[PDB]
């Protein structure tokens, strides 16, 4: 049938990103304090508020986040990492999660558990058939956190916690994670590196972040060899490149693999107005990407698809990119993208030779059994 | 000798950009109000504050802005445009300058006059030999405003007001305006379209803004034919492309033309972290661009070079891009770019075939007499 | 017995565009520099809502959707000319001045004004029918300064008067009371019901804080309404002791004398210890005690029918805790401390000063005229 | 005769990192939501500076560069342990807690604390030598809560005491006065000079506003310093009438009795009508009159030697106009109105209430002990 779940929790908007821009404010470096860190939670809150103010919320089934348990977290992460996060969160003013930039406040583990747990709860309810699909608008994000660490503002790897739950608790034999956050999903890649039961795909700007990963030659290991697929694209790639990648690589990979559930790491940092990447995707591009992936799920896994928020750093534009994806889930297309004409004139809608060549990963599809 | 002028006026930081993102907030469109418009003056104020906090201010000669007179403005703009700006500024709550997006507050003409006048005052003092060079950190910007209108948040075309002053008041026969704001300097192009006495050069992202201009075929008209040079570059172009453009096109054009003064429209919206374009220039890239242009001025026009602020929309990073240019003027290189390693890993430092081909404008150099 | 507490929040209450000025607009000639957050910026009320959710109070509330106030609803409190002027201003391509030179609406800003008044109406309807026992409408923009024929003091429509008008005309209640404890005089509400004894209007406020020329004890209504408007102006620096003495000596006796069938509270928190727009010393515990007293009074005299409707309050730091205290008195679930309690308790306001006592006692002889 | 008015602003005064809390840090367990602007955010003082410039007052001032306070400078007001603790905290990779659990410094935040104290010192030196007639040091962080052995109340070092210590030890002045009209008790300054009659310390403040346990009239110094600390605690709601009565009856007579060779004013604007962190009713015209009186007193008794040093004040909207009024009294160029004047004048505070008069009169018998 048709019932679309939606997860927002007030505390997703209360993540304290501090007073720096990216790293902390630093007087010796003359990095002046600023009100809004690049990753400030207001960007995602504005998406939530637009979901409500547009009336999309009336077509969604609100789903309460339920805190991820230690057992849930341990399906994706090491005990040492979980214990370190408990340690850092218990410090009187929080602290450094290990990388020197990713911080948690005192009690910040509460929000990290609710973020991973929002993904799990939506996954559970879609997998059982209570819901047909859904969108978990979580924060903090997940895809940079590998098995043994926090990284890139990610405390736990939300989509991997959800995949682990689908595998262990729901008994699914095959799950796919499709990450279209513009940054390489190195954490997700790491977690399932040796494991063919979770197909991991990352469409991203080549070497945007991290600086040393996301190459096409990173394909997994052992029994997992062939079950990690990176699609690095050049800076300036737009809707044409992204849709060519979907049609030539992503959708064929999903059809070859036959997952029982598709989890999308849904970032909007590939947008035309994002500060933290150089891509040219518009809300109409994300719309088409979502439509294609939802339709693929309908064909191959009884429509079982869960979108989980990753990055995106335009408070101005991200809400409209997100809303387009929500509208593809609900089928209620009731608000225009007010930037559409303005951004459409900038380009990205022609498949350039260098973009085409980057996508033409195609010979690796044959190794997905 | 060596004396570097620097213009900042408090009111440059008081430009009211409203409560929208780009266009105004709009309830029917569900464009939620936001504290900082993309063009909020804090970005440029943070540059000023870094100039001070870094100690660069101790190596600069502060120059007070002096309001541009009607006569000054009329060297670049029509009487109808000036009168319309006086009209709009006199409205009790200001209003629409004509394009439906560019607004002035009540009394906002004061700031527009100080912005153009900051460029004029620095130009005067460099041309006389009181100063060797300088940087006018003005706001609002100028380069989109054509002869008969305000456009793209530009009320008056600051660099053209300064060029007009150099021509009419100082009696210079040849002036060059080099615009490296990432958006096409359509206003400047328009003003001097028929005029070979002001060479206008625009290095920009192709079709970023405006959507219908900046093509290589836009070359001026009449006696001005050959004295407008557009260098449109593809999205994703970085330091390699920008420096190749400098070496192959911009610097040869300046040497062919033999201006008596070089005015640089110094935007930083080509930076790696800018939301309003897709280019990959780092602070080190802007440093090298500035070094090259200052050295060219030393060779061909007795060092007479005036930098005038155009766009740039990263409050995080613009200050460091600007500071690099200031350091090239003063010769005091006392602060690192704290983002250098982070951004250097993202690329843009290899000249791609498509970038090289866009630059290879070279056959037009022969028409500069 | 029955317990179900309604709660109204609409996303658009947080989207009210207060501009780039502090109070009036930014002004270059006056050298009033633009600022991100106007004093009345919606974030203050949004932070209250978010605390209601993050504290877990939301799990004890029954969410009630705001329904846009119709023209008919608005016309029970305001003139046709005022409604038409608001439709006119809201239809202007970039909105404009609502009449006073400071209160503005955006293009389409009438949508939010309707949802604000309509949130009060919807909660009133559902409490009056017995679906709900009581509730809190966390609306924005506020209401109490808007008189019959105008917008004023960032109020477009007089939300509590629209709700009272609905209770009177649609539900057929013969007597309604509006108790306003916003720190500013409820001049709009006073104006609307000035000649009308069917809506008892009470305003507890800082004397001459805003507006400058109203809220005196001598403003008592007119005609058949004479005696059915009660102002309790208090001196600057009044705190919990003064506010509770006013409740016990004046407000609660007035309500008991009048026997309203519904009590509507204009629930502002601008009397708080940390508010920039008044000089009063009320703490979250003070508002808690005020709410408790008023809810208990409603239980005694009108079958518990009480509707709280948000008015002002300008501390984004502290207002959420003041508001949460009132919500907790409605739900009976007292699960979070006021983290400012010790800090503010040391500042005073907890002793009834002679001047405060005397200001309150000025109103006591007027209670006898409430029939 | 001579007229040259020094003015200190340093960009880094605007870069003080006040964090993401309201007052204490953001706290998830307490459900204190993060906020962009802490109550003490530097933008309030930066907006004052920008108004000094945009109003054209800057053209009538002599800009004076702040020079970092040396260890020797700091040690005239504070203990070696406190200085070493501040060097320790500032050297920590991400800074930390200065001791009280709320006052923090960033890594390298000692640089700004030194520039703040050093701005006061540099202006003091240049006024005392006769290079300047008077001046205003618009410093941040503030000073007056920091006692000899600690940081407190967002004060790292006691700027005015560092300046007084310099005047005493380096310039050889035998008598200095510090007049603090920040609305909070200058407990730090009181502590530093408690036993010392060579620095007369006066604090006009809201009674028990902050700290909670100090500022009583009975706190008069000790030993040879007995009689050389004067507290003037005023009740909440006191306005221009009370403040000017306190100036005329207590402050100015105390200064005339003491005959300081230099007057340092701890110039806070947190007594303003719109301040969130106190309940007083002073307007820009009130601060203007206070400044005029004090400058004229300096002209009469110490050859015009007066240095104003910024303390608190938490209205980004209104503080700039309060500060500008003081600057205009120094320059004598009165070129911009207070655009809030009419709005605030209607709220009151301009009548001397009996309780206000009595609070002030409590201090008058202590004037006789100033020898
Ligand atoms: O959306 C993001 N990723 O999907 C993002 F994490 F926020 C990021 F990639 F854009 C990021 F901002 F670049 C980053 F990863 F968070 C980051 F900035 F790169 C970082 F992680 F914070 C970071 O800079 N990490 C470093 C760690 C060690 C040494 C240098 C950098
Ligand atoms: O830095 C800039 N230019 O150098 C910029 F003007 F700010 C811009 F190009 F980035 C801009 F923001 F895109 C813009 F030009 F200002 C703008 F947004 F495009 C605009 F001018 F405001 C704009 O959108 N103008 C339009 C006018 C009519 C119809 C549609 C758009
Ligand atoms: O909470 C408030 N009222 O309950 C308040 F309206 F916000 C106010 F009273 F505090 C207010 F802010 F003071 C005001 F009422 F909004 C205002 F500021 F006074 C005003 F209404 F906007 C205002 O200043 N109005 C004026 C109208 C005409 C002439 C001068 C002032
Ligand atoms: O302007 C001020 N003083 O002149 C002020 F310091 F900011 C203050 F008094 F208003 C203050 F904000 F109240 C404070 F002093 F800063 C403070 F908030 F009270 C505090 F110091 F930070 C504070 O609350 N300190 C405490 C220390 C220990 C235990 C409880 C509170
Ligand atoms: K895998
Ligand atoms: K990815
Ligand atoms: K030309
Ligand atoms: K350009
Ligand atoms: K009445
Ligand atoms: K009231
Ligand atoms: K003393
Ligand atoms: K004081
Ligand atoms: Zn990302
Ligand atoms: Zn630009
Ligand atoms: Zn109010
Ligand atoms: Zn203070």
């Amino acid at each position: 049938h048709h019932a679309i779940g939606y997860v927002w929790n007030t505390l997703y908007g209360w993540v304290d990103t501090g007073t720096g821009s990216l790293a902390a404010a630093n007087l010796t470096a003359r990095m002046q304090p600023i009100s809004h860190h690049l990753a400030h939670p207001d960007t995602k809150r504005r998406f939530h508020e637009l979901v409500c103010a547009s009336g999309q919320i009336e077509h969604l089934t609100p789903i309460a986040a339920v805190a991820a348990t230690d057992a849930d977290i341990l399906r994706a992460h090491s005990a040492a990492h979980l214990e370190n996060m408990k340690r850092v969160s218990n410090l009187p003013t929080g602290g450094d999660t290990g990388d020197g930039i990713t911080m948690m406040g005192n009690g910040g583990l509460e929000i990290a558990r609710l973020s991973a747990g929002g993904a799990v709860e939506l996954t559970r309810r879609v997998a059982t058939g209570e819901l047909s699909a859904g969108y978990a608008l979580v924060n903090p994000p997940g895809h940079h956190a590998p098995h043994n660490a926090a990284m890139g503002f990610c405390i736990f790897n939300n989509t991997s916690v959800a995949a682990g739950y689908a595998r262990a608790v729901l008994g699914m034999e095959r799950v796919a994670i499709l990450d279209w956050d513009v940054h390489h999903g190195n954490g997700t890649q790491d977690i399932w590196w040796n494991d063919p039961s979770v197909l991991t795909i990352s469409l991203h700007q080549h070497l945007c972040f991290p600086p040393d990963s996301g190459y096409s030659t990173e394909r997994g290991a052992g029994n997992g060899h062939g079950y990690n697929i990176n699609v690095p694209l050049p800076p300036g790639s737009g809707n044409a490149a992204y849709l060519h990648a979907m049609d030539q690589v992503v959708l064929p990979a999903l059809r070859a693999y036959r997952p029982q559930l598709i989890i999308v790491g849904s970032g909007f940092d590939a947008s035309m107005l994002d500060p933290l990447a150089r891509m040219m995707v518009t809300a109409d591009g994300f719309r088409q990407m979502a439509r294609r992936t939802i339709d693929c799920a309908a064909d191959i896994c009884d429509g079982r698809i869960v979108f989980v928020q990753e990055g995106g750093y335009s408070p101005h534009y991200l809400p409209f990119c997100g809303l387009a994806v929500i509208e593809e889930l609900t089928g209620v297309r009731s608000l225009p993208d007010p930037y559409h004409e303005f951004l459409a004139g900038m380009g990205g809608n022609t498949l350039l030779d260098a973009e085409r060549a980057a996508i033409e990963i195609v010979p690796l599809l044959a190794d997905i059994r």
